[PDB]
């Protein structure tokens, strides 16, 4: 019923000519669009290249965007998002709220500038490692998740991604366990905040080094719905992560 | 003798039709870019639209570069910048000191990144309206320049930038002599740090609502040697911004 949603994050990496090989070794696999929607979310400026060399069939988004008062924090607004076509946007993500502090309160209001602009928004969150020891997985979710779930309004538009953060960037990936089990707990807080047929519509992707030997176990998992794929994704072999959805 | 130069900074704004007809009307001026610099700096996703319709006559550059660690800031590298032959970027200006507590620590950190890329710097600092009230501007501007001066190798790469942050944005632009007070006494901290003809060929520029009514009694004074321009950049006739440099 839902489709799946494999994306590729660039994180402070390429030229313009990794970008123009990686590209092409991307666009030479086969999937249908209509099934699978597959993102690329490269730097800011190497957007316009990257759209540029990447086939159709292909999405691509930026990896921030700012809230939504005149004074200018130099994000890209969504509005600025919306005038270039750019389809999708990162909310959330590790680094905004490791080194800019970024709130719960902020990703509420950055989906609220991105929803009023029609752009679909990647909406990410996850415990630390403390977190985890502590037993807090699940009111860490829960809390980050209801920030902002209720605005939600077409379930397409919206991708949940649960991130660990002690798994990204580090090789140190959930298990499939791990995974749907909190997958599980955040459609169960969709469904009693939003509906059940929403809860059922939306994506949950997992991240955190995410890879070509371990993405099959995950996406099998039910409440698995693709990935958001960090350092595997700047290899030819991301191919063979998109495959694994398809 | 010393080049002026005139920047253009368009902070959180545009639209793709928005800069089309206003790089059309800064293509139609004329001016000789080896007695004048020009440089125009665009929101990120905008930077390949806007260089591809200035001319040549127009340098471009960025709006803020990352320090040189392993985890990314989701800030553009010196390193990307140069592969895109990005010619200049902004370091320290008021909403990265502001919004992401940027120090002057961070400031070197950037300005030693930029260099080693070989890229330009328009080194911007300024003090508060407190700090102003309470007779410190000498002390906070020489504690901001001295983080980072020494760095400075060709003093026709790095521009400095003075712009007292109650001006920014507010209309409430610096006297002539009250900016020129202050530029004298940054190019003496250069002739100090750095020598005398280091001093006599670097541009110290001011920045804080300068407008086509106040630009030429600005220009006009010994020590300020161009502009950084945000609002009247966003009209056709920051032409006349230029024209007063001319």
């Amino acid at each position: 019923a839902r489709k799946y949603f494999v994306a590729a994050n660039w994180k402070c990496n390429g030229t313009l000519e990794s970008i123009k090989s990686l590209t092409n070794s991307f666009n030479n696999l086969d999937f249908d669009p209509s099934k699978l929607d597959v993102v690329v979310f490269p730097v800011s400026v190497h957007y316009d290249h990257t759209r540029k060399l990447l086939q159709s069939k292909f999405s691509t988004g930026i990896q921030n965007v700012s809230k939504f008062n005149g004074s200018c924090t130099g994000e890209v607004s969504a509005e600025i998002a919306k005038d270039l076509n750019i389809e999708y946007v990162i909310i959330g993500h590790f680094e905004r709220r490791k080194y800019f502090h970024e709130t719960d309160e902020d990703v509420r209001e950055k989906l609220q500038a991105s929803l009023k602009n029609n752009l679909k928004a990647v909406v990410c969150f996850g415990e630390s490692l403390e977190q985890r020891e502590q037993n807090k997985t699940i009111e860490v979710i829960t809390k980050q998740v209801k920030a902002f779930v209720d605005l939600i309004d077409n379930f397409d538009n919206v991708i949940l991604v649960y991130e660990p953060l002690w798994a990204i960037g580090t090789g140190k990936t959930a298990t499939p366990e791990q995974a749907q089990l909190v997958h599980k707990e955040i459609r169960k807080i969709v469904k009693d905040t939003c509906g059940e047929k929403q809860a059922n519509q939306i994506r949950i992707l997992y991240g955190g080094s995410v890879n070509t030997e371990n993405c099959s176990s995950l996406i099998q998992q039910e409440d698995i719905d693709g990935f958001l794929v960090g350092n595997a994704s700047l290899k030819e072999s991301f191919v063979d992560i998109i495959k694994s959805a398809m």
